[PDB]
């Protein structure tokens, strides 16, 4: 309806710019079967971590008349690899949204990204940290039916200023291979009418996509018991050959045995060493528990019947056990979200054998509900599969089968957020964790994502860190099977988008008075020692403060341009903040678990300023990073060499959309088989990096189709689906990697 680029005049448009990519116009077979001229985009994404194109018109495009329309592209990958494109669309006010999808090799398809209308109209809950759509799904089922593919929602602004679209970017990021696509028919089409029922009847009685059939979908209890029987016949509890008791490499050489997991460089490559002295390399899955397997039903209970949290609890609500819902709570049950309730084709009555799989969450990070009833279809399917030989017996069977799977699949560990009931399994090592939470004073990065940042100079922060480590130690029982302890996860230490974002903690804290703010008192002390006189600081910051006492009221550095002196100061303050965080946490872990490795705080790509990484290097035995990319690119990881610290990937994943999910997750594959190929590529990258001692995949099970209760993530990121059935493509990929982790490294 509004053609932007059909490439038929045989010219590479001059308004299109190429980032580490070569462009040409070629003839290819289009979506309708007919040859057409398209833009061939050959990205040098093996060598370069950011590649692609950007369309940047002279003056921003005015598409304000398109009140319910989408941007369309015909795209296909050529060659050996699928391509995950990030589509970023920026308006004249600098507002941006990001969508992404996999582009398979094979037949060209049409892809669309909504600009306006439909599920963009009431876009979410409002909250800036709410990345979901209004439904409480990270991405929705499409709002109409067609052969076309909808770009998946990732993050950003749902309603751009259509009167000025300034830039359209398609990029390939942190790839392990050169990617090549053909793009054609960049256009705008008004949206079809919104299907009234697009959020209705999404889920069947097994928690599966009710509207779509796919390979492996369960259609009966018989089919489920059949899948169960086939798998159980193959699981015999036997570890891969040449594994030591603790999952290490029997062939050796054997190093000094200390009785606990430890680190050591073995001929130029960092390794773990198991309690008996065998070289070790950690592989396994995160979230080996049921806590995150429930989805909001849209019902609520009258609050007099809900137990409230204890202020001294060390476990945040998201990581609590599934809450046993009482008959009296359930009787008070009432509709709070019609939209949520209508998604479910079946939910059990109080008297049904599957009614124990209800959950209640008293808080949420984001989504349409702040609290509510939830249901775990996965847990219900465990009961369906394994039945009861005594009350709760399906949970014990799930734990036994889980360990048997891990051993068959060749994993050397259970990863982070393993339920403490596995801690005495004594057949496979595990990683422990705790969270430091409590009523201690806080600071802010100015863009805190999961939660506010702790004031690590408040004595109560240390009190709570000590209680946290105490509880973990009680769980661990000083077991040699515990590889190490993660504390906290993806803290907002400062984002890399800008220098002010990066130094958000110094900027925000400097803005506050010293009185009552321990971290501000610490920052004030450091700057007094640096500058001595307020006059030196005035000239460094270009200010005219009358005294240290005025300085200590709080200073709005946020409005000042970042200069050399301000940068040096923010760097110094960030370092001191991060040093104190890691000092206190390490001290607590060491106090209660003196034998065990402390594994850091799991840095994401949006939260690893170097000042904080160097702080972790000082105190953590092993520095942890979560890295959702296609692998570990040379340039992005070159800093590791100067630190010379053993490192671990706490999280990665790849998902697909061919098994009923509305959202593949953070990194996208073309199919379950392609998921398996991409897994192998990622792990090869880890195996090849001499600083890494392991990598854990997030997570064991798919997230619920309609979103995990905590924050609406609804991804295909499991080694098993909602019916507890393994993706065999992922099993095979894991076995291939796990059979060679040691021969490769050693
Ligand atoms: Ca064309």
């Amino acid at each position: 309806s509004h053609m932007l680029f059909d490439f038929e005049n045989d010219q590479v448009p001059s308004n299109i710019h190429f980032l580490n990519a070569r462009a040409s116009i070629e003839t290819y077979t289009g979506i309708n079967g007919e040859p057409s001229k398209g833009l061939k985009l050959a990205m040098q994404s093996k060598q370069h971590s950011y590649t692609g194109l950007a369309i940047v018109p002279e003056q921003p495009w005015d598409w304000s008349e398109f009140t319910s329309a989408s941007l369309y592209f015909d795209i296909v990958s050529v060659g050996d690899h699928s391509t995950q494109f990030y589509l970023d669309v920026t308006d004249q006010n600098g507002a941006v949204f990001t969508r992404s999808i996999d582009i398979p090799v094979g037949k060209m398809q049409s892809y669309y990204a909504k600009l306006s209308g439909h599920d963009l109209e009431v876009p979410d809950s409002g909250d800036v940290n709410d990345l979901n759509l209004a439904s409480g799904l990270r991405s929705n089922p499409p709002t109409w039916t067609s052969d076309d593919r909808q770009f998946v929602w990732m993050w950003g602004v749902k309603n751009l200023d259509l009167s000025g679209i300034a830039k359209i970017s398609l990029s390939v990021q942190s790839a392990m291979h050169d990617k090549t696509v053909i793009i054609d028919n960049i256009r705008i089409q008004p949206n079809p009418p919104q299907d009234e029922n697009f959020l209705v009847g999404l889920v069947d009685e097994f928690g599966q996509n009710a509207k779509v059939d796919y390979k492996g979908k369960i259609h009966s209890l018989e089919e489920l018991h059949a899948a169960r029987d086939v798998e159980l016949a193959e699981l015999d509890g036997k570890p891969m050959p040449s594994r030591s008791k603790f999952g290490g490499w029997l062939a050796g050489p054997k190093l000094k045995a200390t009785g606990y997991f430890r680190t050591e460089k073995i001929n130029g490559k960092w390794m773990l060493v198991d309690p008996e002295g065998y070289p070790y390399f950690a592989t396994g899955l995160d979230i080996i528990r049921l806590s995150n397997s429930s989805t909001m039903t849209g019902y609520d209970y009258d609050q007099a019947t809900v137990a409230q949290r204890s202020a001294d609890d060390v476990t945040p609500e998201d990581s609590k056990g599934l809450m046993a819902v009482s008959e009296k709570s359930f009787a008070t049950r009432h509709l709070a979200s019609p939209t949520r309730a209508a998604m479910f084709n079946w939910l059990p009555d109080y008297d049904h054998p599957l009614a124990n799989h209800y959950n209640y969450r008293r808080s949420a990070h984001s989504g349409p509900l702040k609290r509510g009833e939830a249901y775990s279809f996965y847990s219900a399917n465990l009961e369906r599969k394994y039945g009861e030989t005594y009350p709760g017996s399906y949970l014990d069977k799930w734990r036994e089968v889980t360990v048997d799977r891990m051993l068959n699949w060749g994993f050397t560990s259970l990863g982070n957020w393993t339920d403490p009931a596995y801690y005495d399994n004594n057949r496979i090592p595990f990683f422990a964790n705790g969270w430091v939470i409590g009523d201690f004073k806080t600071v802010s990065s100015g863009a805190d994502f999961w939660g506010a940042m702790p004031d690590v100079f408040d004595p109560e922060f240390k009190v709570r860190a000590m209680e946290t480590a105490r509880v973990v130690s009680e769980e661990i029982k000083n077991s040699p099977w515990c590889v190490g302890v993660f504390i906290d996860n993806e803290k907002s230490f400062g984002r890399p988008d800008s220098d002010k974002a990066q130094y958000g903690i110094p900027i925000h804290t400097l803005g506050r008075p010293s009185e009552g703010v321990p971290t501000r008192q610490a920052f004030s002390k450091l700057l007094k020692a640096k500058y001595k006189t307020i006059a030196a600081l005035n000239n460094a910051w270009g200010l005219k403060l009358s005294s240290w006492a005025e300085f200590d009221l709080g200073v709005d550095v946020k409005a000042l341009p970042v200069t050399d002196t301000l940068r040096a100061d923010y760097s110094m303050l960030l370092s001191a903040y991060a040093d104190q965080y890691f000092k206190v946490v390490h001290g607590a872990v060491e106090h209660y678990m003196p034998n065990h490795l402390y594994l850091g705080a799991r840095f994401p790509d949006w939260g690893m300023p170097m000042e904080v990484v160097k702080a972790a290097a000082k105190y953590a035995d092993v520095v942890s990073y979560n890295s959702y990319k296609e692998g570990l690119p040379k340039q992005k990881w070159a800093f590791l060499a100067e630190l010379d610290k053993p490192s671990i990937i706490g999280e990665f994943h790849i998902g697909a959309m061919d098994h009923g999910s509305y959202h593949p997750g953070l990194i996208h594959a073309a199919s379950q088989a392609d998921r398996g190929e991409m897994y192998k590529d990622y792990m090869q990258s880890v195996i090849d990096n001499p600083y890494f001692v392991g990598a854990h995949w997030f997570q064991y099970m798919d997230s619920p189709l309609t979103g995990r209760a905590y924050d609406g993530e609804n991804y295909n990121v499991g080694f098993v689906d909602v019916t507890d059935t393994p993706y065999q493509e992922m099993v095979d990929a894991a076995k291939e990697v796990n059979a060679k982790i040691y021969t490769e490294r050693l």
